[PDB]
């Protein structure tokens, strides 16, 4: 179930889509986000994802909308291309694992200001096999 901690994460989550604190994520903030991550979606494609979204249709993603979205347990086989093409992002040179440096690199054009402390923790919450780094089988599970 969420919990307390989970709860403050999802708002970190979404203050990073939130580029302007408005308490709304618009198709303009989603798809600067995206070209962030090297991925490029038409104004269209744009407006298809936050109508996934989009409970209320105001044509924005509020907090509440938001956290419906990440809590809903979505299982594999249900885009599992998506998947590979998020692991691509993060494994920069290919080599099959998410190193520390890898994703201090993705979450700097994000926006975000992490410590040393903080990406080891993030890694080691998702590594299994404990070897300091996230291979595609260990990444997979994070998600589902
Ligand atoms: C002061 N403020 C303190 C919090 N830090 C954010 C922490 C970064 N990070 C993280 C690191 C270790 C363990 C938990 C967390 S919470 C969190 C939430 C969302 C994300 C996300 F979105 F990337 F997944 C990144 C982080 C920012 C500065
Ligand atoms: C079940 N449970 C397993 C693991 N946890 C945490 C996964 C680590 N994770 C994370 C941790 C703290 C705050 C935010 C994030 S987002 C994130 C993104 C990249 C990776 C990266 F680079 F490793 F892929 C790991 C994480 C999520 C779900
Ligand atoms: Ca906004
Ligand atoms: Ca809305
Ligand atoms: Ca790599
Ligand atoms: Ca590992």
């Amino acid at each position: 179930q969420l919990t307390e901690e989970q709860i403050a994460e999802f708002k970190e989550a979404f203050s990073l889509f939130d580029k302007d604190g408005d308490g709304t994520i618009t198709t303009k903030e989603l798809g600067t986000v995206m070209r962030s991550l090297g991925q490029n979606p038409t104004e269209a494609e744009l407006q298809d994802m936050i109508n996934e979204v989009d409970a209320d249709g105001n044509g924005t993603i509020d907090f509440p909308e938001f956290l419906t979205m990440m809590a809903r347990k979505m299982k594999d086989t249900d885009s599992e291309e998506e998947i590979r093409e998020a692991f691509r992002v993060f494994d920069k040179d290919g080599n099959g694992y998410i190193s520390a440096a890898e994703l201090r690199h993705v979450m700097t054009n994000l926006g975000e200001k992490l410590t040393d402390e903080e990406v080891d923790e993030m890694i080691r919450e998702a590594d299994i096999d404990g070897d300091g780094q996230v291979n595609y089988e260990e990444f997979v599970q994070m998600m589902t």
